[PDB]
């Protein structure tokens, strides 16, 4: 399914080349341009972990997910994935823990050394 195309066929975004994040595009945006560091950034997302269960959505809120990107608001491999999304892209990542929740894990519902799925869509964004 889609965790594990991305595993085997995604491309390692990370600027060290670990394969801590790897991506596919699977709809492309709009234009060119990528956001920029502190640009308040919109999303929707959905979150599986690796034993299928879904952990989160921001669909089901009926409200977009939204942060300040490059400032570690979110776990690295968004401020990494969302900085090389267009407007209207929607792409899938898979972000190994040391690119998201480590060791600790995070309550209620993600355990300790969880390699995390998303599907995002980068609704817009706007320099504050
Ligand atoms: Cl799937
Ligand atoms: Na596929
Ligand atoms: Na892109």
């Amino acid at each position: 399914g889609a965790p594990a195309t991305v595993t085997e066929q995604g491309e390692d975004i990370t600027s060290k080349k670990d394969r801590g994040v790897l991506k596919i595009v699977k709809r492309v945006g709009n234009g060119e341009e990528t956001p920029m560091i502190g640009d308040k950034v919109y999303v929707h997302y959905k979150g599986k972990l690796s034993n299928g269960k879904k952990f989160d959505s921001s669909h089901d809120r009926n409200e977009p997910f939204v942060f300040s990107l490059g400032k570690g608001q979110v776990i690295k491999a968004w401020d990494i994935g969302v900085a090389t999304m267009k407007k209207g892209e929607i792409c899938h990542l898979l972000c190994k823990p040391e690119y998201a929740y480590g060791s600790a894990g995070s309550l209620p519902k993600i355990p300790s050394n969880a390699t995390l799925f998303f599907e995002i869509e980068l609704l817009d964004f706007k320099g504050e």
